[PDB]
């Protein structure tokens, strides 16, 4: 397989669509909030994207070409309401694209990191993701919060809950299973992050 | 049939990536991070360039660029105000993106465009092809960039090929009297014009500073 135009002409539509967004808040809203997802491919970041953005959800396997992103108005309450608009990049999983996506690393404020629950490989390579995080993001130290995937699978699990559990509190990250097919914490996962952020850009 | 990346080639962007984070942590001595992104056909000196503001040195030898590199330079900056009135020496880091021009690396470079706050659009004086994607290229700059109107100095290089020129001055010039952009002819092997230029975009992007 080669680099093929229709691949470069979709990412190259994806880079002008983020500056142009990116122009307009120079300049409503109160603040861009800028999430990124990873993890190995197939494991669910462009469906669990797509479950939050829009509810729905497509069985048939279509992956990513290098990076999307998604945004969602959102509004935001620590614990008055702030009105925010998400940004939510998408990575591609597979090696072949792993230069371009790291270049993406820096534009993110915080992190989704996925891996599923039915691949036991992909849970094993999180603690790699964490480290190429600690070496590419704005800070040694991002905010981070992790997700097994594909939770409804119940059948097809291999990732003990325990396993998972363990990996988390060692790394001081949250932890939650979650099912891009049916919604199930896939919007308390990612209040999660926006909270993580929203509380580390006001003691700034 | 453009070529994927090797994983020769996506460990040396990754170091590249590597060292910029390294980098862009430090900042949080100088006091400001300034980023230039050199851009244009293959072949046309970009590297070069670079390589001949920095370092004072230059190889005949063509080693093409694996997708995205940089360079770095600490200077000193000096407004100028009312009636040739300088000001105080600001440090200037500067961290000089150099992109590689081949198609295959097309979406890759983009990518970096918007990290630059100018840009060093470049042809090759000794080909007239290099020189007419110009247009192209700042079409691309205008889509991509953090403005639609971001500062570019135009360099037409290898001014010290006279014997190869085929690029007629007038032509270059009335391009960049339309785009209301610098130009400076420019030659790599031996220096000409190099920190003219390069110093030029310098200058306009630290007043575009000021006024923020
Ligand atoms: N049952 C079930 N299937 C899921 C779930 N999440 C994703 N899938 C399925 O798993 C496959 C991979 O999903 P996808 O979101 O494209 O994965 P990805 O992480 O974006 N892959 P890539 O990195 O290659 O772009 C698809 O067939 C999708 O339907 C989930 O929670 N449950
Ligand atoms: N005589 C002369 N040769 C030059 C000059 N600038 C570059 N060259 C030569 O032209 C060739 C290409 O230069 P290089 O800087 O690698 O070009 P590039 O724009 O970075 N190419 P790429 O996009 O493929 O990385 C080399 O052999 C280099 O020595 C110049 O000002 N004068
Ligand atoms: C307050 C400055 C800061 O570092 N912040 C705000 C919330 C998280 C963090 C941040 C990370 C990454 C980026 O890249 C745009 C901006 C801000
Ligand atoms: C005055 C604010 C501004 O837009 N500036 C300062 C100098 C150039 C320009 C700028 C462009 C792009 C970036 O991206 C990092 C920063 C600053
Ligand atoms: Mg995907
Ligand atoms: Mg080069």
């Amino acid at each position: 397989s080669f680099l093929t135009e229709e691949e470069q002409e979709a990412i190259m539509k994806v880079l002008q669509r983020d500056a142009a967004l990116k122009r307009a808040e120079e300049e409503d809203y109160d603040y861009l909030i800028k999430f990124l997802a990873l993890g190995d491919s197939g494991v669910g970041k462009t469906s669990v994207l797509y479950q939050y953005t829009d509810g729905k959800f497509n069985s048939k396997f279509i992956t990513t070409v290098g990076i999307d992103f998604r945004e969602k108005r959102v509004v935001y309450r620590a614990s008055r309401g702030q009105r925010i608009h998400l940004q939510l990049w998408d990575t591609a999983g597979l090696e072949r694209f792993r230069s371009l996506t790291t270049a993406f690393f820096r534009d993110a404020m915080g992190f989704l990191l996925l891996f599923d629950l039915t691949n036991e490989q992909s849970f094993l390579n999180v603690r790699n993701w964490i480290s190429q995080l600690q070496m590419h993001a704005y800070s040694e130290n991002p905010d981070i919060v992790l997700c097994g995937n594909k939770s409804d699978l119940e059948d097809q699990r291999v990732v003990k809950e325990e396993e998972a559990i363990a990996l988390a509190e060692k790394y001081g990250i949250p932890y939650f299973e979650t099912s891009a097919a049916n919604g199930t914490n896939i919007s308390q996962a990612i209040e999660m992050l926006l909270d993580l952020i929203m509380k580390r850009m006001e003691r700034c």
